[PDB]
């Protein structure tokens, strides 16, 4: 069924909507990172693209609506780095 | 968009079809595990269900069609342990 879709942002900016969205984004990053690491293992030519592993030290741990919104930003910025690479490696190796 | 769907098994039992399926299954497990760990952090009542973290030492590293098929089995057995828990925690906390 191909790679999973990036989670969609809730309409509702409630603590629970945003907390769930943070969890999905973290989970989606881990799917993409795992896919990139496992695909590197199977075809490990020196050409294999370079990716940042997400640094969880950039995530606030305190459950504030403010800290959740800040984490969402950090996760979205990381997705923008790795999603295009994941999608290119998926195509390269499903060819 | 809810939790992602478990990857579907290819029709084709080719090395490439099975290797890609192994990568998706590993990636899907990491999505579910991350979702379970992040959801435990947000609601950490003593009731929170108990899950096995996947042991990558149970995975063969040698790219044999035989070793890939064996890894697929191990990953599918782990999904059967954690998918129902992930789906229940998703509902509990999207309530």
């Amino acid at each position: 069924m191909g790679l999973p879709e990036e989670p969609s942002s809730p309409q509702e900016s409630t603590l629970k909507a945003l907390s769930l969205y943070e969890a999905h984004l973290s989970s989606y990053i881990m799917y993409l990172q795992t896919f990139l690491v496992k695909t590197k293992q199977k075809v490990n030519n020196k050409n294999y693209p370079e990716f940042t592993l997400f640094d969880t030290s950039k995530l606030k741990k305190d459950q504030t609506l403010k800290s959740i919104k800040t984490n969402i930003a950090a996760l979205k910025n990381h997705i923008d780095k790795i999603k295009p690479i994941a999608m290119q490696i998926y195509k390269k190796y499903s060819k």
